[PDB]
């Protein structure tokens, strides 16, 4: 599914992920955008041989298990097929672990590289949530 911008603002809002470990929904509405432009079954393959997956693309690599990932850690124990799900769920579920995990969203290379330091409040400008 390709999200609009507000509808998966208000999706995320109910998910928890409003001011999750300090990072306002609108980083969060930025950092989908940059990964995925909004569409839940994006994936990206990495020169390492691991593949990004769905709104946030979570890496193979360490965090879910795509089977063709040789040394996978699958810290958020599920398939990566359920991260291209157009139920955010499982996507917003391992982000909230990813983000816990020491480096905060710059485990997000879009984010850090597009969204930091950037008015990201415009991100969730003109939605009712
Ligand atoms: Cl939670
Ligand atoms: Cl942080």
């Amino acid at each position: 599914k390709v999200f609009g911008r507000c509808e998966l603002a208000a999706a995320m809002k109910r998910h928890g992920l409003d001011n999750y470990r300090g990072y306002s929904l609108g980083n969060w509405v930025c950092a989908a955008k940059f990964e995925s432009n909004f569409n839940t079954q994006a994936t990206n393959r990495n020169t390492d041989g691991s593949t990004d997956y769905g709104i946030l693309q979570i890496n193979s690599r360490w965090w879910c298990n795509d089977g063709r990932t040789p040394g996978s850690r699958n810290l958020c124990n599920i398939p990566c097929s359920a991260l291209l799900s157009s139920d955010i769920t499982a996507s917003v579920n391992c982000a909230k672990k990813i983000v816990s995990d020491g480096n905060g969203m710059n485990a997000w290379v879009a984010w850090r590289n597009r969204c930091k330091g950037t008015d990201v409040q415009a991100w969730i400008r003109g939605c009712r949530l």
